């Protein structure tokens, strides 16, 4: 129930600043963006609904292959804590965890996100279904607090569903490499890395046909509307799923149908947007298993298992200092 430990690192005036420096620099920017991160307001409810449609594949392909190889994948790691980033909220959790309690392993889990409301549901749900176990939870920003995870026990580190995809190659390796540097001799890490496939499968995963995808992109411009006091007109931008070949990521834009002017009148600021002009709110880098290894090992990390649907659609990665 209501057994517990939390620390937070993250403030309320912290997050707002952060987000006034954002979207400050990238309305402002030659080519306008948003970051990401900005989707997951209470966002995450349509990003919840996304991993279940159709034509979004990595959810459930990456499910199958926890489903099949939990067992293989907790034994080889040895680890008595699972340590997740991420808020320990699905069935994937679950099905390790499981596996770490069939094996009489698991002592300790160590849920690591940004909202503190959430980790706290997670931890009072782990917590009545195994019993005994000991839930400490982070809450800090996956590239900044890494240091504040706890070392203790051996400890498994699992950053599921291919969110490393959204980082570019630059903040991308020095994520791994600073990751790599809070691991000890013994602790591994379990990558989860969406692959290159058909381009075809790769853009309708991110425009499905029932338009939910293009509603959690739009709903970026609703929470500038609302924090920020900005007053974007929804139903002027189009959403637009690319597939970039010499980047080989995945983008997703927003499209002024028509010219736009808008202010964000808490940044005492006006934002033109021209007909047809097009901002970058998220990339989803794909990967080619060769070099996903290449990158745990500049990153100092060596790949000991690798496990992959029989479609070649994503894969898995252990790595070990
Ligand atoms: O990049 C992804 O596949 C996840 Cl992390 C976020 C996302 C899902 N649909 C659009 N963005
Ligand atoms: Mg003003």
């Amino acid at each position: 129930h209501m057994a517990l430990s939390l620390a937070n690192y993250l403030a309320a005036d912290s997050a707002a600043e952060a987000l006034r420096r954002d979207v400050r620099a990238g309305l402002t920017a030659t080519q306008k963006s948003l970051p990401p991160k900005w989707f997951y307001d209470a966002g995450s409810d349509l990003f919840d609904q996304i991993t279940r449609l159709p034509e979004y594949y990595p959810t459930r392909t990456e499910a199958q292959i926890l489903r099949t190889r939990s067992a293989e994948i907790i034994s080889a790691a040895g680890a008595d804590t699972l340590v997740e980033l991420g808020s320990g909220t699905s069935e994937k959790t679950r099905m390790l965890l499981d596996a770490m309690r069939d094996a009489e392993l698991l002592r300790r889990f160590i849920p690591f996100d940004v909202d503190a409301g959430v980790l706290r549901s997670a931890g009072a749900a782990i917590g009545a279904e195994y019993p005994g176990i000991e839930i400490d939870a982070v809450c800090g920003d996956f590239e900044e607090h890494l240091g504040k995870i706890p070392h203790v026990g051996r400890r498994l580190v699992v950053f599921l569903g291919s969110t490393i995809g959204n980082l570019t190659p630059a903040p991308r390796a020095e994520f791994l490499s600073t990751l790599a540097d809070t691991l000890q001799p013994g602790d591994s890490l379990l990558l989860g890395t969406d692959l290159v496939k058909d381009t075809g499968r790769l853009v309708r995963a991110y425009d499905d046909a029932a338009g939910v995808t293009a509603a959690f992109n739009r709903n970026v411009l609703a929470v500038v509307n609302r924090e920020l006091s900005a007053d974007f007109d929804l139903d002027a931008f189009e959403h637009v799923a690319k597939w970039n070949s010499d980047e080989e990521r995945i983008e997703m834009w927003l499209r002024a149908r028509t010219a736009q002017h808008v202010r964000v009148a808490a940044l005492d600021l006006e934002v033109d947007f021209a007909a047809g002009e097009e901002m970058l709110t998220e990339v989803s880098c794909k990967f080619r298993p060769e070099n996903v290894v290449a990158e745990l090992a500049e990153a100092g990390l060596r790949q000991t298992h690798w496990w992959t649907d029989p479609a070649g659609d994503f894969g898995l990665s252990l790595a070990v200092r």
